[PDB]
């Protein structure tokens, strides 16, 4: 059966519970003297709740929030590049914050995110996921969810609800869903939803 | 009470016909189980070649996973395929690891084609049958290296100093192998393994 828990559970784990999945934590800087193969670092991996929180706390005590920086946690063998077999047919739940948000909501909304994916809090639906994206940005951070596949109506809806309950966001703060295919494509200052919730 | 299954009883197992009625009918393994692979790609770092394949708890969920990895893959050298007890990582700089080591058996190049699925099968059959005893507790893992200068296949073990429980999985497992009593195994520490000193590693014991 599906190794599932709750967010007080894994709250009363943090200073071996196994995971699920195993995830891999990678970093990205956008620097463009180097191609994108050399800017993007595995920086570990795991699969215990225990181990999730060591390098946790070793990352927010030893950090850095640069802009131009992304951090992903994906699934073991998923990179985190949309062309990725388990991302070209997929998309995500994207959640946007404004400049002041940096300080108030970027590290809880980032942890609560983590704690959806090692939990497998989306029940049978937490397959579809793939990994979480932060983009640390001057003009405003964004976190999102990536799931396998856009066409799974049933299983990205009861994503981005759960995440969105999750995240406690107000019923009026709308989360959309894009497909991968559609960010891709600059198209102006927008990209359509697939879904909204 | 330990569940520990001979080969006989794991053998009948292999099959899917069972229904699996009420979620009760699979037999339950004393251990979970993690099959790992690797690639020693130094292109990547080592992090990056580690992957985990599958985990399992019964003996019905191990022979679906065994004939899928059978059916749909062979063994490019450089590999190495791990299957060690749920929360073990297949490196020895685990805590679990750090302070043990392994039996080893080497294969030459003949032995590719004609002992090496033998000689897997019988190690994971071992491993997940609890055949050591109370013994088995000390078993992490084992580890097949493919490789063109000839294969390797080891029971890793937790700890170094624990003889009685070193020798007794040592000899039960050269059984299970079928060994001629003139082929001998070595077991080593993984932290003599982990010392490049010459041609050799030293053997703590032998069997
Ligand atoms: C932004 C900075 O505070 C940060 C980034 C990533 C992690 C992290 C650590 C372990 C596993 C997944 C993660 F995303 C922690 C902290
Ligand atoms: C490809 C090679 O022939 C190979 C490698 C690993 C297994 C395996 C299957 C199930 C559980 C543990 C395992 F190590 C079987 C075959």
């Amino acid at each position: 059966a599906r190794i599932i828990y709750d967010r007080a559970f894994l709250m009363a784990c943090r200073g071996k519970h196994p995971l699920q999945n195993r995830w891999a934590l990678w970093f990205f800087k956008n620097d463009k003297s180097k191609t994108w193969q050399a800017n993007l670092r595995l920086i570990s991996k795991f699969d215990t709740v225990e181990d999730f929180w060591a390098l946790y706390n070793h990352i927010q005590l030893s950090s850095n929030l640069m802009p131009g920086c992304d951090y992903s946690l994906f699934k073991d063998g998923i990179e985190p590049m949309w062309e990725d077999e388990k991302n070209k047919r997929g998309g995500r739940w994207l959640i946007t914050l404004n400049k002041q948000q940096r300080r108030s909501d970027l590290n809880r909304f980032w942890l609560e995110t983590l704690l959806c994916l090692i939990g497998e809090s989306f029940d049978d639906y937490s397959d579809d996921v793939c990994g979480a994206v932060v983009n640390v940005r001057a003009k405003g951070d964004k976190i999102a969810i990536w799931t396998t596949e856009c066409e799974n109506r049933e299983a990205v809806t009861h994503i981005g609800r759960v995440y969105k309950e999750r995240l406690g966001l107000p019923p009026k703060i709308v989360i959309g869903y894009q497909s991968h295919a559609d960010t891709a494509t600059k198209s102006g200052s927008t990209t359509k939803n697939r879904f909204v919730v």
